[PDB]
């Protein structure tokens, strides 16, 4: 009967087991015992195994070394840096080649010709030219392509495999775009290999635009720039600024972006596309020599190159395009009249220049960056040691788990708090809540009568009205606030050295929610009405022990109000004479007037202690007249306030003297002696109220401990589950641990492995 | 001009003038202008006295034989008896002729022939009388009818007015019947005068049914007879029995009710109807003659009569029916076979017999009952004066108006409550709501710090949370509860022996409706939220007196929690040993364990006075196992609670020693050199909350006295108007003797006033 919810939960949990354990033991623990082992065994091994199955096709020799071309391995290096941190802050560490240019300028054809195959999709000319791809370029004995995330190898000399390759890229391309924008940053990684191909890694970035039309979002112009600027920021990047040769160089759109990362083109190269279509330029030195020497641009490049990107056909084969490129420059005026120099034309020269710069800087850059990221682990280890004693047990999610368990443990302990303490809290709160009605409305008007039956009748009328209307509602409010306040205390107590600040954030979020998901059963108001009456209903003090308990409670309740009245009267009337000459506590004029009015009312009460609270109005006038006659200024309001305080003091102190006489009054009632003024009936009232306070507190406690506290535990578990699923709450609560710093120390281990193995391969090839 | 009484008066004059031209007053003027014309222009015509002169002529010398007719006064006498008592008992005091008959027997045709006008509901084969109608017949040259309740006179010689009268009677009959029922007792009073009419009050009664026909509602069968009895039982009345003599008499039912109501035929007159129809459809001798002879039924009669009611046509005139009557009784069986008496047939003989018997019965019974009605008015005087010697003929509507005035005056008196009274109640309640939280949540954790900045940080955390989410919600509860409670008290608490409780019921009824309709304004919570904050935000104690008041307030709080802690300790640890020798009053076993734990914990605090408020699990275990070594049986919760009490005792006594220290120097606080030097953040804290509580109380008081009390008065006026609308809401408590007794006194005086002139006319006119 003390608690019932836990029994129900255990019962139905056992029933669920009895019916479904032959499945639940298999699903819940059997497999899960090995679950931590499974993760490595299942997926990781698989990714390795299929790779071996592909490598087994090659049939490489054991201990041969030189397993892969160095650049193919540097592709993994760049990929691991991208995965660890995709922000430019980490991209800046290693060399890259950026392929950027005006929208639909043929820059994709430039990259594909460098790659010696039509590897990227060109389905459309609007949305398919404004999305990123990345391709590594490697030496090989055969032109073959392989994705990071696929075991399939693509034959780059056949239309079917090139089409499938373009299809996979396209499937990634047409989805890695914000809706409407059609432009979003994302990584697609392909490794393209073959004879004649250099040691590079090229990133094709969304085509650059200057205006927006009805078929595109207005933000599209800015988003492209944001992507375009992201990879250009790399100080170790070679930026291929690819411009459509059919339009004025002064009108280049990409240039105005490149100048934001390299204001003078120090690390940039100029690429002139559509050379065999822009006849107005390739046939005239006055434009070409400025465009290719670096006089028509603000950019002073690493080099300047001219290429043929296709004769307006977005789907033209790369092989035909390269053959036509080699034929065109010979056909064109440009070679004869030396407006373009032989090393400034065709795919070969551009590829070789960018390859030499990129790969030299790659060799030195990884030799540097292996130690850079290893040094970053050493730098991460100084901070982590200094911040906390070396420890990695905790985690952000584990903070939620630990605060959850702390909260549920405190809620349970709350449910098993010694009940007696619950009743003590409820009893004291109830008395503080009710004493105002007890004395001001019930006792004060009732005990002024000259008949015990009228005392009890006034008391009982006020008690019936009060126990029916306000008192039950007040008791229910007290119980609600008691439960919520004790819950708050358990959630927040700074338990000395055993307190943890980190969890506090959750304790506040749950404490608020758990309270709002609980409501107290309103029916209590009616039950209390009955119960309260019953506790009052006992008016019979049968023996000395209950007589003394009754007198005790009456003395306590009346002494509190008497002390309050006496403090008010002391402030109102002023200091005594002793203070006035020993501490020079001189009275104010109001205090003197109040003192004289008090003296008038007090002589009246001293002569006749039976006087009721209410005077005649002509009595007020008489008091004013006498006070004025002696020389005291007084008005009916001063008399009424002084009268109220003074009569209450007289009333309560007379009640306590009646306590002093009740303590030794029993003979009068044995004898029925007629001259006996003493009748001790207030004692019964305060006895009844003490017992009613006890009964109300205990009933509220029982409702709390068997019905409401278990509902609170259920609501708290619901709140904790809802917060556990909420990722945002975990992000914005329980954030204090230093584990985040250690996560970098551990995660950069992939970058550390790729870079060191690349250094070893560098030495092996040399 | 500032603080000048005359200037204040002039400002008040301006403010009152603007209110005098308020939109309320302007709309009152605009609506009043139309109202002066609406329900107006009657007055100028009313001034003429010609109508009054005609009424005087009717009352005094009407210069025509009709004047001062004694039967005419008897009609008013019976009407005023009906007014005195809806219940039949008193209406039975005075004679009248009550006419009952078989349903659809033609009784209304008989009553029309006697009244000589088509003034009764006439129809073919249908219930004609459904609610009884009392028509009084008197002689006069003007054959005119007039309702008791109307001013329209109906000319009884013309069909338009006769039909209007009949259908108005039908409508009144229906309006006396509840929806879904057909028959009702309420009597319609029509005064009919014309030549040849006899002095005869005649009461048509709902037709009696052997059984309900299917179309008719069943109700009638029980209703009809009861109604008939109500009028039939009159010991001073004549029974005129109308029976259908053209049908099998075995099917008749009226004679059974007549025999029940007059077993001896003391004033019973029997009449057959439909005699002309009976000529071809005569009721067989074997059943009808035994009725005429009083043998089939106990009914005896003053004579057995018969009249013709027509041939079933509803439009038949009086003269036609009488002619047909004469032909029938000359030629038909009712006389030739000697059932009915020749002097007892035809309309004239029945009318004359009824008038003679009626007026002799009147002369004999009305004088006795008129002396008895003088006795009746003195009898009402006897009881009434005893009931209400001070007040005579008081009515519930008058009482409601008086209560409305008193209650609105009580609201105004509530406005008169001094502002300090409201502020005192509000502040005391407000402080009761937070002080425990002030120490438990702020002071205890704040005062344990080694850095007063964290003391103040704990202060500010708790105070800011409470101000943002709690204080503006507690303050409004305190204020609106305070207004409700004081509103209740002004309306109920007697001002000594001079209190009049007559309107206490009405006051209580107004109270709940007014409070429910009225609300405390929503805005308050925001303003309080700001105001409270600022009162706390100011941390600077302006002067020494304020600093001392802060220390006194702090001493109150700390002393209260210290005494509570000490009493809780005595509750758990049990009696002292000195108490054992003194009163033989010792520790219980649990109290023994508690005290031993307390002594060990007090040793701990003696060794370390700065021990933190929280015992760690190792400290708790040290206490547990040391007491177990002592043999005392201790557990972690016993020690946790005993430690809380003991430590708070130590902490609060130290806080009161600091109270004493802080008096000398606020500057020592300003120094903030070291903990040993005075560190009185405590005094400034209790000062800040002093300001918060006082300003909250005064803001609540101001909104009360300038916003909510006037809204309360408006709501009370509205509620008292709703009181005006509902009379039941005036007699919700069944103590209504006042109104009923007043009405009875006035109506009995009218009864006797009319009976006096009637009896004098008996002495003189006859």
């Amino acid at each position: 009967a003390t608690d019932r919810g836990s029994e129900s939960d255990k019962h139905f949990r056992k029933v669920s087991d009895k019916e479904k354990i032959d499945q639940l033991q298999e699903e819940l623990l059997h497999t899960q015992l090995k679950y931590q082992r499974i993760l490595e065994r299942l997926e990781k091994e698989n990714k390795e195994l299929r790779k071996l199955v592909l490598q087994k096709d090659d049939k490489g020799i054991h201990h041969r070394k030189l397993k892969k071309s160095l650049i193919d391995m540097y592709s993994e290096v760049l990929d691991v840096l991208s995965d660890y941190d995709a922000s430019y802050n980490t991209q800046d560490h290693l060399p890259r080649v950026v392929v950027v240019g005006d929208q639909s300028a043929g820059k994709t054809s430039v990259l594909e010709m460098i790659a010696q195959a039509r590897i990227f999709p060109r389905g459309s000319g609007e949305m398919m030219t404004r999305s990123p791809v990345k391709v590594t370029l490697s030496e090989g004995p055969h032109h073959v392509a392989l994705f990071k995330d696929s075991s399939r190898e693509f034959d780059l000399t056949k239309e079917e495999d090139l089409a499938a390759l373009r299809h996979e890229i396209e499937l990634r391309m047409r989805k890695n775009v914000k809706e409407g924008c059609t432009v979003s940053p994302e990584t697609i990684s392909l490794n393209v290999k073959g004879p004649g191909l250099q040691r590079m890694v090229l990133v094709d970035l969304p085509g650059v635009i200057n205006t927006v039309t009805s078929g595109m979002a207005p933000d599209t112009k800015e988003t492209i720039f944001s992507i375009s600027k992201a990879y250009m920021q790399n100080p170790n990047a070679i930026i291929l600024c690819i411009q459509d040769g059919s339009v004025d160089a002064e009108r280049s759109i990409v240039t105005d972006l490149v100048s934001q990362m390299d204001p003078h083109g120090r690390r940039t190269i100029f690429v002139l596309t559509k050379v065999d279509l822009a006849e107005k330029n390739v046939a005239s030195p006055s434009r070409i020599q400025q465009i290719i020497e670096g006089k028509l641009f603000p950019m002073k490049a690493l080099g300047y190159f001219a290429v043929v990107t296709g004769k307006g056909n977005s789907s033209e084969s790369i092989e035909a395009i390269r053959e036509y490129e080699e034929e065109f420059f010979q056909n064109s005026k440009l070679l004869k009249t030396s407006m373009l120099k032989a090393h400034q034309v065709t795919t070969r020269n551009l590829s070789l220049a960018v390859s030499d710069c990129f790969w030299k800087m790659v060799r030195e850059s990884v030799e540097q960056q292996a130690d850079s990221f290893k040094a970053t682990r050493f730098n991460l280890e100084t901070e982590w040691k200094n911040n906390y004693p070396r420890l990695r047990e905790l985690d952000r999610n584990e903070l939620f788990e630990k605060a959850k368990n702390e909260i549920l443990d405190e809620v349970i302990s709350l449910s098993q708090v010694t009940p007696k303490h619950w009743e003590e809290i409820l009893q004291q709160s109830l008395w503080e809540r009710v004493s105002t009605h007890v004395i001001e409305n019930i006792y004060l008007p009732a005990a002024q009568t000259m008949n015990s039956g009228t005392f009890n009748t006034t008391v009982d009328i006020k008690l019936k009205q009060w126990t029916d209307k306000q008192l039950p509602n007040k008791a229910v409010e007290v119980a609600w606030e008691t439960l919520q306040e004790e819950f708050s205390r358990f959630m927040t107590e700074p338990k000395g050295k055993e307190h943890d600040d980190i969890f506090d954030k959750l304790k506040e979020a749950v404490k608020e929610e758990s309270i709002k998901r609980h409501k107290w059963n309103d029916f209590a108001e009616d039950s209390l009405r009955v119960i309260q009456h019953n506790a009052l209903e006992d008016r019979s003090i049968s023996d000395k022990q209950q007589w003394d308990a009754a007198i005790y409670f009456m003395e306590e309740a009346l002494q509190a109000r008497l002390k309050d009245t006496e403090n008010a009267i002391e402030n109102m009337v002023g200091p005594d004479w002793k203070k006035r000459w020993l501490y020079w506590k001189n009275r104010t004029q109001e205090q003197c007037v109040h003192n004289e009015t008090k003296n008038e009312l007090e002589k009246m009460l001293k002569c006749n202690e039976e006087h009721p609270a209410y005077l005649a109005s002509d009595e007020i006038t008489t008091v004013r007249k006498n006070l004025e006659s002696r020389g005291v200024e007084v008005d009916p309001s001063l008399i009424k306030d002084t009268w109220h305080q003074v009569y209450r003091r007289h009333f309560l102190k007379t009640a306590l003297n009646h306590c002093n006489l009740c303590r030794r009054g029993f003979y009068y009632y044995q004898r029925h002696f007629v001259d006996s003024e003493l009748e001790c009936n207030d004692v019964v009232l305060f006895w009844r109220i003490q017992r009613m306070l006890a009964i109300t507190a205990n009933t509220l406690r029982q409702q709390l401990t068997n019905t409401e506290v278990r509902r609170l535990e259920k609501n708290v578990k619901e709140v904790l589950e809802d917060f556990a699923e909420d990722g945002e709450k975990k992000i914005k609560l329980l954030t204090g641990k230093r584990v985040q710093l250690a996560e970098d120390l551990k995660k950069v281990r992939e970058i550390q492995e790729k870079l060191d193995a690349f250094i070893e391969a560098l030495h092996q090839e040399k």
